[PDB]
């Protein structure tokens, strides 16, 4: 949610915060975030019945969002592809797929980046078993359709059905990937902007440029998916 997300403004960006330990277990690092862990922390906080927030509730929620079916079982149990992450959260009723309700446009998933470049990942580069597992997950998701909103349908002032606090996943046509970035919707000066962890700015920011312009500026971006707590 927006109020929880906004508490992270200016928190430094750092990639790989979840890869620091030898075995996979729950890591809570709210001091350094990437585009995904930022949203996970924000969501896990927002789901808590108290805001008085109990660390047990936050920790339970985070485990449920970060891991396939909330089960911690090695590196490949963590939800690395955002399509998979979204499916996990939607199937548990934690998020509703707003673009599924509103948009008639669809993309077919084609996931393969991780198993194609296992050298890039600490937990794949020396683990043929982990690579094989990620390839099974890629295969099971590839060919499935999701709803999205094409970027040519999004204006600087957003749309009535995209609200403050919605999670926005930026869809991509780059080989082997589904979604390149996520953030939280925030209307600023009547324009739909993105609250997100930016590697460009090196920290969590409310983006200066309207979301529609962020999308239209990049040839590899195709549109968005909109999810809501």
């Amino acid at each position: 949610v927006l109020s929880n997300g906004l508490g992270f403004v200016d928190t430094p960006y750092k990639a790989g915060t979840l890869e620091v330990d030898d075995t996979e277990d729950l890591i809570i690092n709210c001091d350094e975030v990437d585009c995904t862990t930022f949203v996970e922390y924000a969501l896990a906080m927002a789901l808590c019945p108290q805001q008085e927030m109990q660390e047990g509730d936050f920790a339970r929620n985070l485990q449920r969002i970060r891991y396939r079916d909330g089960k911690i079982d090695g590196y490949t149990s963590r939800l690395h592809y955002i399509s998979d992450w979204i499916n996990n959260a939607v199937r548990q009723g934690l998020l509703e797929d707003v673009t599924a309700a509103y948009s008639p446009f669809k993309q077919k998933l084609s996931l393969s980046y991780m198993s194609t470049h296992p050298e890039l990942y600490k937990s794949l580069k020396n683990s043929p078993e982990n690579v094989a597992q990620m390839a099974k997950y890629e295969k099971a998701l590839s060919g499935k359709e999701v709803h999205y909103l094409p970027k040519d349908k999004l204006e600087p002032d957003g749309l009535p059905w995209i609200k403050n606090g919605d999670i926005i996943a930026l869809t991509t046509n780059t080989p082997g990937l589904d979604v390149s970035h996520m953030g939280i919707a925030i209307y600023i000066k009547g324009q739909l902007h993105l609250l997100h962890a930016s590697s460009k700015e090196g920290k969590v920011v409310v983006g200066k440029t309207a979301l529609s312009q962020m999308l239209k500026d990049r040839k590899s971006l195709t549109g968005i998916r909109v999810l809501r707590m």
